[PDB]
């Protein structure tokens, strides 16, 4: 879920950088050992 | 869940940088060992 | 959950930097060993 | 949960910096060993 | 939970800096060993 | 839980700085070893 | 680079857990923009 | 590079778990833009 | 770089847990923008 | 760089726990914008 | 850089806990904006 | 940089706890904006 925009007019550089990001690692869930339980 | 915008008009540099981010590590869940319990 | 905006008009530099962020580490959950308990 | 805005008109520098952030470390949960207890 | 705004008109510098933040360390929870107790 | 605003009109400097923050260290919870007790 | 051993003789439980690990996140390198420099 | 061993004799449980691991994320290298530099 | 050993003889429990770890987050390197400099 | 050992003879419990660790957060490097400087 | 040892003979409990650790937060480096300077 | 040892012979308890640690927060470096200066 994301929307990215790059818009420019008159831009002068030698060295310009732009960077976006959200996530690089896990988010949920690795293991379960159980006998009773409701979960999502 | 994110919305990013870069908009510019008259910009002059030698070296310009822009950077966004939210997350790099885990968020939830690594392990469970249980006998009784309701969870999410 | 985030909304980021960069908007500019007349900007002059040699060296300009902008940076945003929220999170880099864990948020919840590493382990449980239990016999009785309701949890979320 | 966050909303960030950068808006400018007439800005002159050699060196300008802007930085935001909320979190870099954990927030909750590392371990539990128990026999009886309700938790969240 | 946060809302950040940077808005400016006529600004002149050589060196200008702005910085916000809330948190860098833990907030809650490292360990428990118990026999009886209700917790959150 | 926070709301930050930076708004300016006619500002002239060589060197201007602004900084906000709330927290850098822990807030609660490191360990418990108990036999009987209700807690939060 | 690792060596793990689990060796046991007479062991009695209902619930026994063992866990090892080293790394879950990055170690090095995300980006570079440069004009002059020796690096590794 | 790893060596793992599980060896057991007389073991009694209802629920026993064993887990090893080293790595789940990147280790090196994402991008470079340069004009001069020795690297590895 | 690690060496882990679990060795036991006569052990009696209901609930026994063992856990090791070194690292979960980054170690080095996120970005550079430079004009002159030797680095590692 | 680490060496961990668990060795035991005659041990009796209901609930025994052991835990080691070194690191969970970053160690070095987030960003640089410079014009002249030697670094490591 | 660490060496951990747990060795025991005749040990009797209901509830025994052992815990080691060194670090959970950052160690060095968040940002730099400079024009001249040697650094490490 | 650390060396930890736990060694015991004849030990009797109901509830015994041992805990070591060095660091939980930052050590160095958050930001710099400068025009001239040698640093480490």
């Amino acid at each position: 879920d994301a929307e990215f925009r790059h818009d420019s007019g008159y831009e002068v550089h030698h060295q310009k950088l732009v960077f976006f990001a959200e996530d690089v690692g896990s988010n949920k869930g690795a293991i379960i050992g159980l006998m009773v339980g409701g979960v999502v």
